[PDB]
């Protein structure tokens, strides 16, 4: 745990007033519930109770959509309540304790079937440090050692080299050696209506130099898979929709579709899972630098130290460091092996229109059952809870959207985001934006980007009308000139970038959003 000052200064550039104040907020927590001005003067309860009166009209035509809405309404509530560090210690422990559950290795044929999906593909080369830096988000925090904006410390960071030496992460940055540690970050996820129901997500904020080295492989990997369409959720929700359609149209007429969920996937992504990820990357990669990368950069996300408080560092191997540049790449490649393994364990072939993304999957194969899947997956040390699994021949959920074989828009089984979930996010934010300092245009833009998720909901027009009420300036209709200049307003403002890399949140194309078109047509 606690290190003397002369140790701490090898991890972080000292003095660091901003890092001191960051950890002070980590210790004390953040207890206030942040409510938006959406339906100001009505409670969260009445907002949902009123929308529900309209919503129930879908229950006769689409009862399982009503069940999906009713399940997500139970989660509506605050997302801004950050517990004090002393109440999150067990959340940290789970990263280190969950990786030693009983676990057996993956089947060879499953690993080969996964590698077959990219048979003809141009092998990946590492992207240079310089080009990798240019592409990445550079306004976000550099982590250890500077805890600054990335753009300000590029030249103190590259050229860099990072590797594990035992339990230490050694980092050489433009000639100087530092010791690397992830900084304990936080995200809130709604999990009920009380302040104490906020889910306390553990975010590992990686050293800039580690993220650069990681992304030298993961940026080319994401790019290649996007163009090949291998992981639809890295492309778009419409690409997800098209593969959901293919899945429903090619499954056995009497087969179920199984929707799997992992409890604490990152924490259980143990060494057995890691070596499958390393093997698959090695098949995608080519050249000597890649061999070097696979031995020295790849392991860091599963073993980097954690700075969880100003004087305090935890060491040891652990599960997926939630927040790594390859957070979703490693897990999605291995989750795909799990899907193949389940069909192969039962003497059949995975329906290739099955999908997965980090801890979320939907699959089918001849004769599939949920119980076979759960057994096949969880023998690898992976935790699953049944009442979060879902099984049906006609519908499924994936990436918090409902899909039905018969619910088609222009031929496609489009995904229906929950109006209840969207209402919770319209009323409740994770951060405070003082009205006096950020203004109504930004709040309105946050609203539009939430509502846009329900663009395929059968009650989307009634839902938009409901949301127009509840906004004083009516989602932009009441702001002079705003809708006519929506592209430009949207650029002053500045989830898919998330699904591809980091896993924290769980561009003038805004003019093509359904919700914008729908508002303009209401003038």
């Amino acid at each position: 745990g606690q290190v003397a000052p002369n140790v701490w200064s090898k991890y972080f550039n000292i003095p660091n007033p901003g890092l001191r104040a960051y950890f002070s907020n980590v210790v004390s927590g953040q207890p206030e519930v942040y409510r938006t001005p959406f339906y100001k003067g009505m409670s969260l309860e009445s907002i949902c109770d009123e929308w529900y009166k309209k919503l129930v009209s879908i229950d006769t035509q689409w009862p399982t959509l009503m069940e999906f809405e009713d399940d997500l309404r139970k989660k509506v509530g605050p997302m801004s309540v950050m517990l004090p560090l002393k109440e999150r210690m067990s959340d940290i422990d789970s990263y280190y304790d969950s990786i030693s559950k009983d676990q057996v290795p993956f089947d060879t044929k499953a690993i080969s079937a996964a590698k077959s999906e990219w048979k003809g593909v141009s092998r990946l080369r590492l992207r240079s440090e310089v080009n990798t830096v240019a592409v990445m988000k550079k306004s976000t925090n550099s982590g250890s050692p500077y805890f600054s904006k990335r753009k300000a410390v590029v030249s103190k960071t590259i050229p860099c080299d990072v590797y594990m030496d035992g339990r230490y992460c050694v980092m050489r940055q433009n000639g100087r050696e530092w010791s690397g540690a992830a900084v304990l970050g936080w995200r809130g996820q709604e999990g009920g209506p009380k302040p104490t129901d906020v889910k306390q997500r553990v975010v590992w904020m990686f050293p800039f130099a580690v993220n650069i080295r990681e992304l030298q492989v993961y940026q080319p990997l994401i790019l290649t898979f996007q163009r090949l369409g291998l992981v639809p959720a890295w492309v778009s929700m419409e690409a997800v929709d098209r593969r959901i359609t293919k899945m429903f149209d090619t499954k056995g007429p009497r087969d179920v579709v199984v929707c799997t969920d992992f409890s604490k996937f990152d924490q259980h992504f143990n060494p057995t899972c890691q070596s499958v990820a390393k093997e698959l990357l090695a098949d995608l990669l080519t050249g000597q630098e890649a061999v070097d990368w696979l031995e020295r950069v790849f392991p860091i996300k599963y073993a980097i130290p954690l700075a969880y408080n100003w004087g305090e560092i935890r060491y040891g191997i652990h599960g997926m460091g939630s927040g790594s540049g390859g957070t979703n790449a490693d897990e999605t490649l291995v989750h795909r092996v799990l899907q193949h393994e389940a069909a192969i364990s039962h003497h059949t072939t995975l329906n290739p229109n099955s999908q997965c993304l980090g801890d979320d999957g939907v699959l089918t194969y001849p004769g599939i059952s949920a119980e076979d899947v759960m057994q096949s997956y969880s023998r690898h040390g992976l935790d699953m809870n049944l009442e979060k699994q879902y099984v049906s021949k006609q519908d499924c959920t994936y990436l918090r959207r409902w899909h039905h074989t018969d619910y088609r828009v222009d031929g496609m089984c489009v995904g229906v985001y929950s109006t209840m979930r969207a209402l919770g996010r319209l009323a409740m934010q994770e951060r405070y934006y003082d009205p006096d300092v950020w203004g109504e245009k930004m709040v309105t833009l946050r609203y539009l980007s939430i509502i846009e998720n329900v663009k395929y909901h059968p009650l989307k027009e009634e839902f938009l009308d409901f949301c127009i009420k509840g906004d004083k300036t009516r989602l932009g209709l009441g702001i002079p000139g705003f809708l006519d200049n929506i592209a430009g307003e949207a650029q002053k403002a500045i989830f898919l970038g998330y699904t591809k890399s980091l896993q924290y949140d769980g561009a003038a194309g805004i003019e093509n959003w359904w919700v914008v078109q729908a508002l303009k047509s209401r003038r």
